[PDB]
């Protein structure tokens, strides 16, 4: 049944709760972002109000065929009224269109639901600074101290330098980037920019990117694979068999692949720096795993929560095992004792 951490007390609301059928008492279904574990269950047959960002609303209409009369897009950073309750959507620094939701309950309680987010100090100057939050529904994906990773800026610098060097040494190399959902567009767009190429992709992915309000996107992406030297493929296909196969398909226009797999975390991060990453190579194919994360590191998450000082924390990730839950609750107590709230 619908878990408690998907329900907003004192309202008829749920968050990211589309795979349970009709949730009893739910008058408004919010969707934080367009990732399949969160939207799972939506289709053209859904007839309840869905509240989301403009970008998420474009993807619901164009990719899932949800009928327009049930899509309620809200602007960001704007106080809005939903079934009598004041709400605000905030940028979550996750994938395009991803939001955090602030609920102002009639009784005076203020609730923040982070959806999926990558905490950042810029958040400390949004509408969040203006009032107290009593309950925080927190994206705890990486809530353990082993999870460190570099800034997004450092990772894109490594990728741009690597690609530029490879293609300048060999003008017949192809760059390939893996994807399985929206998010991490900076990876392939930054590489294409430094090489003076558009990114080539399938018609289905091109359609997806045209939903995102990314400025000048017509200038950066294309469905013509041949004219392009940065290709996007399903993440599944980013391996030696998949890549040897793809290389056949270009008809000897290319003699070398350099491929990027933007993973979240992998255990080379506890040891290795970004400057010290190496690929896996077979023949004329090299694969680089780069730690480009759209979720908070442990230290980013800890800073955000010690700034906000919530009265109660409700984890939304890693909640399925007793040892995970108990470990997270021990970190929350450390944070509160160190900070004095
Ligand atoms: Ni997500």
């Amino acid at each position: 049944t619908c878990p408690f951490y998907k329900k907003i007390p004192g309202t008829g609301f749920t968050v990211d709760a589309f795979q349970y059928g009709v949730v009893e008492g739910c008058t408004a279904y919010f969707l934080t972002h367009f990732h399949s574990d969160h939207y799972a269950g939506l289709s053209k047959h859904f007839t309840f109000p869905v509240y989301c960002s403009e970008i998420t609303g474009n993807l619901l209409k164009n990719k899932l065929h949800v009928q327009e009369q049930y899509i309620h897009p809200l602007p960001l950073d704007t106080e809005c009224i939903v079934n009598g309750v004041k709400v605000v959507l905030l940028d979550a620094n996750h994938c395009p269109g991803a939001v955090m939701i602030l609920f102002y309950l009639p009784n005076g309680t203020v609730i923040l639901h982070t959806g999926d987010f990558r905490a950042d100090p810029s958040m400390e100057r949004s509408l969040l600074a203006d009032q107290k939050v009593h309950m925080l529904y927190l994206d705890t994906t990486y809530c353990s101290p082993e999870y460190t990773f570099p800034s997004q800026q450092e990772v894109i610098r490594f990728a741009i330098n690597t690609a530029f060097e490879a293609v300048t040494l060999n003008p017949h190399a192809l760059v390939v980037c893996g994807t399985y959902s929206i998010g991490k567009e900076k990876v392939f767009l930054a590489i294409a920019d430094v090489l003076g190429s558009k990114v080539g992709m399938s018609q289905e992915k091109y359609k997806t990117l045209q939903c995102l309000n990314i400025p000048e996107i017509n200038s950066l992406i294309t469905t013509d694979m041949c004219s392009s030297l940065v290709h996007l493929l399903p993440m599944m296909q980013i391996n030696f068999k998949g890549l040897q196969s793809h290389l056949k398909k270009c008809g000897g226009k290319y003699n070398q692949i350099l491929a990027f797999r933007p993973t979240g975390w992998t255990h080379s991060n506890k040891f290795t720096r970004i400057a010290d990453v190496i690929p896996q190579t077979k023949g004329n194919i090299s694969i680089y795993g780069i730690p480009y994360s759209e979720h908070s590191s442990y230290l980013e998450m800890k800073r955000f929560v010690q700034w906000l000082k919530p009265q109660k924390i409700i984890p939304t990730v890693n909640v399925g095992t007793w040892k995970s839950r108990s470990t997270m609750e021990k970190y929350f107590r450390e944070w509160k004792l160190e900070a004095g709230y």
